[PDB]
């Protein structure tokens, strides 16, 4: 009861942490993909690959958190956008790795930033709504 | 697209985490203090005690990370708010423990929530500003040259 309330409130820190880590994974993927387009070395290709695994890991962690009703709606949208984003970043990396046109690399890569922006904008809104519901639930328990 | 830019951007996650975690430690000290005062019992004194050590650790993690210039203002004040809030929390505890008068304990208790809400308000403002700053730095870092 008190224990179950406290269990609810203690999700805050981890929920916020998972959201930011998904945020940061989306960034790191964009950053590593851009850098590999820029300089098609082994270490760069490897860093991109590692970034995509980090992204799948962050999406999964994020997916597992209980969310507020508002929060869960956005969450679905966020998670549904992650596979297309990964997919596009994989095509980029592949286009580079296989020696594509400097023009084909440019085109694959140009696809990413609109997806990145959308993904980051949804997570930012998720953070805002969830934190508001956290504040309401917080007050109910401490009252 | 240099290494120095990854290092900058990789601070986002931990900083955000340390902010949420301090937010949570502060709630948790409030929640255990209240529960103790409502129902004085050994495990509840223990938890308030544990919550206090947790808050000192969360403050220390948060104080350790670099912050944007906007944050640095709010930041300084957040951290200075912690000791007074802990000190009040100890005084509520100690009052319940030493066998306080139902009135005096209500007074010490009442002195907590204002301090909690102010600190949490600051923290959330800090989060919003740092987020806006991180979003602008990320954008710039990934801009086409
Ligand atoms: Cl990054
Ligand atoms: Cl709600
Ligand atoms: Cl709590
Ligand atoms: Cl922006
Ligand atoms: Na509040
Ligand atoms: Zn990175
Ligand atoms: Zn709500
Ligand atoms: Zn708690
Ligand atoms: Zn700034
Ligand atoms: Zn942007």
């Amino acid at each position: 009861i008190a224990a179950s309330a406290d269990a609810q409130l203690e999700l805050i820190g981890p929920r916020a942490a998972a959201a930011a880590s998904l945020e940061s994974a989306v960034l790191h993927v964009s950053l590593t993909a851009r850098a590999y387009a820029l300089t098609p070395e082994p270490a760069r290709m490897d860093a991109l690959q590692a970034a995509l695994r980090r992204l799948e890991g962050a999406a999964a962690r994020f997916a597992a958190l209980p969310k507020s009703p508002e929060g869960a709606a956005l969450s679905g949208r966020i998670l549904a956008a992650v596979p297309p984003f990964e997919k596009a970043a994989v095509a980029l990396g592949t286009a580079v790795a296989t020696g594509g046109d400097d023009s084909a690399i440019r085109a694959r890569e140009a696809t990413l930033p609109p997806m990145r922006e959308e993904l980051l904008s949804l997570l930012r809104t998720f953070g805002a709504l969830q934190q508001a519901h956290d504040a309401g639930a917080s007050h109910t328990i401490l009252a």
